[PDB]
């Protein structure tokens, strides 16, 4: 489960694709729960980026689908639960929260994401996720940054 | 006491569209959210203030949450307290089902170390009748702390 925060809009729509972009965003969100970097790079065209922002970007598709590789070997996504999504000129943003399972370990943890798409012809050109990866680190006792 | 440590200039990324365009305010709510971005810089939470609603919230998510205006205003004259910006830069802004999303990076000083960093955020605002009934900020708050050496948690 993940409970919704109580700041989360009411607006029944928020939470819903919108346009096409979002209903792929939302998909692929949905293909996250796969760890599998071969199959989540589908979404990608060839000119692409990818960055957790506490840590270094991967840009061109093939950095992109080696980096999310390397994050599936350690972690996991159980949930991605996206509470709302918006878009204007070709970039889609996402609140979520990811609950992600450290392999080392086996802890989880509940994290706090507000991410951007940037989309050309359904095509993933862009993807920046940002959140705090000290709280997570010290939660399921799984180091990423020195 | 130390002097203030050179700012870093604002860099434009590989990924931030050129276009821009993108970068502006497209609706009402959106050039709301500009301005208060302007007003920043400011460093006067009496200014920003009154920007918010009374049911509103505010947060940068390493940090606890602020909810209602009381409460909003106690966190952010607290932080100008210990820090100050000295520059915003909104490379996207958007917006859909009352949520303005802005990619900006934010120009920050420790005032105890004189120290600058430039913070790599994603924040979300919530608007009703034109007032902020929310702001979240997103990023990484060790990446901070270590640069300038302001250790803010707890
Ligand atoms: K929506
Ligand atoms: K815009
Ligand atoms: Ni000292
Ligand atoms: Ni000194």
């Amino acid at each position: 489960k993940i409970e919704q925060p109580r700041w989360a809009s009411k607006d029944s729509a928020a939470g819903a694709a919108s346009t096409p972009d979002e209903k792929i965003v939302l998909e692929f969100m949905d293909a996250l729960t796969s760890n599998d970097a071969a199959k989540l790079i589908e979404y990608f065209a060839e000119d692409t980026m990818y960055q957790n922002m506490p840590l270094p970007p991967a840009y061109g598709r093939d950095a992109v689908e080696q980096t999310l590789a390397g994050l599936f070997t350690v972690m996991s996504y159980d949930a991605v639960e996206t509470f709302h999504i918006g878009s204007s000129n070709g970039l889609v943003y996402t609140e979520r929260v990811d609950v992600l399972r450290a392999l080392p370990t086996g802890k989880s943890y509940n994290v706090s994401v507000l991410g951007v798409f940037q989309l050309t012809e359904g095509k993933i050109t862009g993807w920046r996720d940002y959140f705090d990866l000290r709280e997570f680190e010290e939660a399921v006792d799984l180091p990423l940054r020195g």
